[PDB]
């Protein structure tokens, strides 16, 4: 069965009051909504079933993998309610809104770009110690609490490691973040998301990850056959060293998650997440003209 999975009797009209679409997520749309009981706000996906065909059992997954982690850098499942046809999914409520939309207001410095990272390697590291691949990192599946707490969201396409199965082959992601081995579907691990998260501070120091102005068909071909992207323009050294570190076509020669903590990048700028409320506050007075 669904991990999760709430009584049908629990009518989640009832238990959650929904308020306004958010986003949207793999298989349905997204919406802030509160708890009834305990008035704290939750975000709630909403799936139409009926509109799904072999897509189940990829919901089915994603909720397995959400139930499956505890930690401080993955998004919180609190449950899953059927409503009709429609699967409400109750996770937690990220205020800070994502990496990606924080992009809006103008750049980030080099210590917001290293504090970010950090906290996306913090949650890898838990990720990949539990056999576990993201397989759809980048600024979108970035959350910020509004305290400036970083997360990692949508389970979608996260793939389970195991002692009969050690590597996977799916192609699954987003074309420009993907890693070359992913895209010719050879066999691939953890590393892919070192890949990733190399297009990731691409994306955050730039605004947009290489090749963004093309189709993603070209990229299917253009990130085997191309050597690797670098980061261009005015970056400190580290920084264009932490990108190339991840950003190696050998997948051997990518480091984990767990060492890229260590990177001089890293050390030398990321500071505290409390922070980060400063780029948040950035973001709502940007917001509050448009
Ligand atoms: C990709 N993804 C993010 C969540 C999610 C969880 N909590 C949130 N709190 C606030 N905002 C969110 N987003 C905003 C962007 O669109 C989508 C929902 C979320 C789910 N999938």
């Amino acid at each position: 069965g669904l991990p999760g999975m709430q009584n049908l009797k629990a009518d989640p009209e009832e238990l959650f009051t929904k308020l306004e679409k958010i986003g949207k997520g793999s298989f349905g749309e997204v919406f802030k909504g509160i708890d009834n009981r305990t008035q704290k706000v939750v975000a709630i996906k909403i799936i139409d079933l009926e509109e799904a065909e072999d897509e189940i059992e990829d919901i089915q997954q994603e909720i397995t993998v959400l139930s499956q982690c505890d930690s401080p850098y993955v998004t919180k499942y609190y449950g899953s309610y059927l409503k009709d046809t429609k699967l409400w999914i109750i996770m937690e409520y990220l205020g800070g809104g994502s990496a990606l939309d924080l992009l809006e207001p103008g750049p980030l410095d080099e210590t917001q770009i290293a504090t970010i990272l950090r906290e996306i390697l913090k949650g890898l590291d838990y990720l990949h110690s539990e056999k576990k691949i993201h397989r759809d990192i980048k600024a979108a599946n970035v959350l910020l609490s509004e305290h400036g707490e970083v997360k990692l969201a949508d389970f979608g396409v996260a793939g389970q490691l195991t002692d009969t199965q050690i590597k996977r082959n799916t192609f699954v992601g987003t074309p420009f973040w993907m890693a070359p081995e992913v895209i010719k579907q050879s066999a691939y691990d953890s590393k892919a998301d070192i890949w990733s998260l190399g297009i990731t501070a691409i994306e955050l120091a730039r605004g947009e990850p290489p090749h963004s102005e093309l189709h993603p068909m070209k990229v299917l071909f253009l990130i085997p056959k191309n050597n690797p992207p670098t980061l261009e323009g005015n970056y400190s050294k580290p920084l264009k060293e932490f990108v190339e570190a991840c950003l190696n076509k050998e997948p051997s020669f990518r480091p984990t998650a767990k060492e890229l903590l260590k990177h001089k990048f890293i050390l030398r700028n990321a500071k505290k997440t409390s922070y980060l409320t400063e780029l948040i506050d950035r973001y709502k007075r940007w917001k509050a003209e448009q």
